């Protein structure tokens, strides 16, 4: 030996760079909510973003299909599961002709986040279906008046899973069914993540004013629906080495 | 007497945080729109945030139906109120074979803002069915090399009403008729809406940055269109307890 | 002579008015996106805002028709061009039964910016149909663990041209066809622009904080489709006073 030791340190520079590189600030974090459906159908929502990525979903949007994903024949809503079914979500027998759990309401969450992230940071907050802030214990949900929009539940840091890609945490997973125990049965969401800083200079203001707030609307955020999850996995997830949790458990 | 002054005591104590949570940094503040059309339909859409709310609403979500809220036949248009239609709102004389007003054109609009809210910074901008800024006194739209996007009107404090909850005030309303008069006929609008601040340190920015930034999207927002107010009121507005002036001129 | 200087000072004092008021942090910047489609349609959007404008545009609003452009039928979607369609552009053989190039694929765009702009802080970033950072010379798309999100190709002023309105430079813009060769085929789009600062003061942040934030989702954004270019431009650009390069590398 030792003849290609170039081209072996040349490829161990290589890994180093493509695995911290995520703490770049210039890197991408990710944020993926993945909505399950009884009938097998997961959509996929991905936020991408630099310093803080943001953002929620209503009822028009967590419900399958929506006017961002539509079902195999062009239709957003399905009989039985329109204007009359939302009603009855928003107020308990405020609805009247329509079925009592659409196919078309989710009944699980994958909530994921990816990247160099302030882990502790993030906050995931569940609303009910009229946008009311949920409680648990059964308090249902507080009125505009009451409601405490940050709430110390909102941290789900220590209720996440570490998702592994190699031998490093990639990114961490939160899976709760919607039964009105954990989670509202018919919730909206709304969601912050946060780079995490290997300094102390603040890049969400001062001389990185106008790029922090650029930055909250300034990335594609990507969508769509697939038959399942298996599809999803191998179509999507994988190739954008997006580590993601699967039915069983497993990181895939 | 007095045999109950620990139970008495114990309400008061309750009673006084919830009506003083409202200045709360991390309570909510609610901005309303409540479109109306001349079939009876209210369309309402509500935002919440912590230290600002902003949005705004092009004509796709003016009118009624649309992709966020559709017909009970899940239309997002009507015939006659299609693509031709909008392009005689964007351009005089623009468009083609189509209703001169829409069914789903708003003839007016309630713009209802509750919380601990400065009260004064208020925007609501008005703009035409093209994105032009509208001016009063038969001056029309402004292009947009001419166009001030933050005018003296857009402070519309001093046109809002008071809308009480109990005893104290809880938000302020302002309705106007689309006619060309006060508003466009065929309006979109922009908004922002600002939190009062019991002190002088800026939470918009420094070490409250990050997290200024990400509210602006992180909080779902709340839509729905109802068959006629006396059903949103009952449904929506009074078990959120926001505040809303009815057809009548009174707070409900 | 000169009977008539003080209508011709008084006409002089308008025009410059009018000309010098794109320099105003109240005035308005313009970011328009125009997708040009192999049938003729040109589907617009434009965005306005005083210090930043920021925006994206994901598969389901970058193709013909969506949820905010129906066709003249209301169909959101077209046969052969709807979910399975979006899957085989989403992954590579990973569609099943549609059409190879959607008649709703744009096959190319205008980028253009007008106001009084930071032109050299000008960002649009390209991703695949999977949200992927693009990457020229063959190189495909990047995995989120490697994608650049803020690339030195981002900055495109210097490929953008100049669009004058009489005798001053009013806009820039930029053409691109969507061809894997300097853009995407099926590409989505993430944009920054930015506010040219006649001084040093920070209105990005600072005592200007609460109001910078509110404005990048404040304004309406215009949006829709037109048969062709001819009557987009006779219809919403000139009476905007929106500069634009037609067809034939002509200012209109
Ligand atoms: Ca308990
Ligand atoms: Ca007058
Ligand atoms: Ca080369």
């Amino acid at each position: 030996h030792g003849l290609d030791d170039a081209q072996y340190l040349q490829q161990k520079a290589h890994n180093k760079r493509i695995s911290e590189f995520r703490s770049s600030s210039n890197s991408g974090i990710n944020v993926t909510v993945v909505l399950k459906y009884t009938n097998g159908v997961v959509q996929v929502y991905n936020w991408q973003g630099t310093e803080v990525i943001a953002g929620s979903l209503n009822r028009q949007l967590m419900k399958f299909p929506n006017y961002m994903n539509p079902d195999k024949h062009g239709r957003i809503e399905w009989p039985g599961e329109g204007v009359e079914h939302q009603h009855g979500l928003i107020r308990s027998n405020g609805g009247n002709g329509s079925y009592d759990i659409g196919a078309g309401d989710p009944y699980a969450m994958q909530f994921i986040v990816q990247g160099s992230v302030d882990w502790n940071a993030t906050r995931l907050r569940f609303f009910g279906p009229d946008g009311s802030r949920w409680m648990p214990d059964d308090q249902g949900g507080a009125s505009v008046r009451a409601g405490l929009l940050n709430a110390a539940e909102d941290i789900i840091n220590s209720k996440m899973q570490p998702l592994y890609f190699c031998d490093r945490m990639a990114g961490k997973s939160y899976y709760v069914r919607f039964d009105d125990k954990y989670a509202p049965r018919f919730p909206t969401i709304g969601f912050e993540v946060y780079r995490y800083r290997v300094g102390a200079t603040n890049e969400m203001g001062g001389e990185s004013a106008r790029t922090a707030v650029a930055s909250l609307i300034s990335f594609p955020t990507f969508s769509t629906a697939y038959v399942n999850e298996k599809v999803a996995v191998e179509n999507f997830f994988q190739p954008r080495e997006l580590v993601y949790q699967n039915s069983y458990g497993y990181t895939v």
